[PDB]
């Protein structure tokens, strides 16, 4: 380590063999064949020797004295061997290769894209979601000289959006699914368009845009090209989103759509659907099993311990009470809803200001007047 600072002998032979070919006058197939023989030699090495030789190969190829016709072909050939290597080795070589290509990145755009797709796949396999997404975001889909086909761009934005959802970053996921939305209609790949629709619905769900997600999931449930088991899974997602949605006209219209769909009787949450659709006041105990039916992100709680479902039930209960009574004190309204009177007033006041409940509040006497 300290006094003998040079590299491995076999990596030195590779570096040497490549330096000798740099200004060769030989024909393309002969010259490319000699570079390929050196690549096969470098690939047959086993550890630090292999890593060093493969780096010497990339460094020789990016050299401006090697014609692009050769370097593009051999860098493509080089890339085909890297997925067969251990992930830690392939990762190091992919990053090294992107770094060494950077000064001539416009000339090697095809190779950069291939490397970024393979490198992102390693980060994905290791659940390093943010690094995987960033690697794909670095592919120049619109800033390069290559005119990428629509489906390549759509597949890449969908992958980025899915990776950001895995990273619990729905705002970034939405930013990229929105770029995919501009392409999806120009695509002729129906399965990819359905994958896009599913991702878009998931992104809306993660963003707590529950009624928008419910509508998209419901529409997926109607697609006869989708297997029956997955149409029922889409319907279940639509139902859960509708229950979690903020109380009002759009939500009540979706509850009516779902209640009229006979398939909802195959879902465990049918009982809750019926009660919500009928504008019933829902008790805490009636939703414990439903709360256990939810996805992790749908169970988020604030510092006070309040969950998404807790707040949705309070809004639903307040709107339902507004249809039963002409007026009521907050003490009674709180006692009927099993919440403090101050919370009943605060949420009722918000729904009135937002236009979701018609009526007015008498703050001194603590009474809400409906209609
Ligand atoms: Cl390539
Ligand atoms: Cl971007
Ligand atoms: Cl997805
Ligand atoms: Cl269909
Ligand atoms: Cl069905
Ligand atoms: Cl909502
Ligand atoms: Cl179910
Ligand atoms: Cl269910
Ligand atoms: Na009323
Ligand atoms: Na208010």
């Amino acid at each position: 380590n300290l006094y003998f600072q040079g590299g491995g002998r076999m990596a030195a032979a590779v570096r040497q063999d490549l330096a000798q070919l740099m200004n060769s006058s030989g024909s393309h197939k002969d010259l490319a064949g000699k570079y390929r023989q050196i690549l096969e030699k470098a690939i047959q090495l086993s550890g630090a020797e292999q890593l060093e030789a493969l780096k010497a190969f990339v460094e020789a190829m990016v050299n401006e004295n090697v014609s692009l016709v050769i370097s593009r072909q051999l860098l493509t050939d080089f890339c085909t061997h890297l997925p067969n290597l251990p992930d830690s080795t392939a990762k190091e070589i992919y990053h090294f290769t992107l770094e060494k290509i950077q000064p001539r990145v416009i000339s090697f755009e095809e190779q950069v894209a291939s490397i970024r797709q393979h490198l992102a796949s390693i980060y994905e396999k290791e659940e390093d979601w943010r690094n995987a997404a960033q690697v794909l975001v670095g592919i120049p889909l619109e800033t390069g000289q290559k005119q990428y086909n629509v489906d390549y761009k759509l597949e890449t934005y969908l992958k980025i959006a899915r990776l950001y959802l895995e990273d619990d970053d729905p705002v970034q996921a939405e930013a990229y699914i929105n770029r995919a939305s501009l392409l999806q209609n120009e695509s002729t790949n129906e399965q990819l368009q359905i994958h896009y629709k599913v991702c878009y619905a998931r992104v809306l769900d993660y963003r707590r845009k529950f009624i928008e997600a419910a509508q998209r999931y419901n529409e997926l449930s109607y697609k006869t090209i989708v297997h029956e088991s997955e149409r029922l899974e889409a319907l279940k997602h639509a139902l859960h989103c509708t229950i979690l949605a903020s109380a009002g006209q759009q939500r009540s219209r979706m509850l009516a759509t779902l209640f009229k769909d006979e398939r909802c009787q195959q879902l465990a949450a049918y009982g809750i659907l019926e009660k919500m659709y009928l504008d019933r006041i829902i008790r805490g105990n009636q939703l414990q099993e439903f709360a256990a039916m939810l996805m992790p992100h749908q169970k988020a709680t604030t510092a006070d311990g309040s969950s998404i479902l807790d707040r949705a039930v309070i809004e639903h209960n307040l709107l339902s009470a507004s249809k039963l009574y002409n007026n009521i004190t907050f003490e009674e309204l709180g006692a009927l809803l099993e919440i403090p009177a101050a919370k009943a007033e605060k949420i009722a006041s918000q729904m009135i200001t937002e236009g979701r409940m018609n009526g007015f509040i008498d703050q001194i006497d603590g009474i809400v007047h409906f209609e």
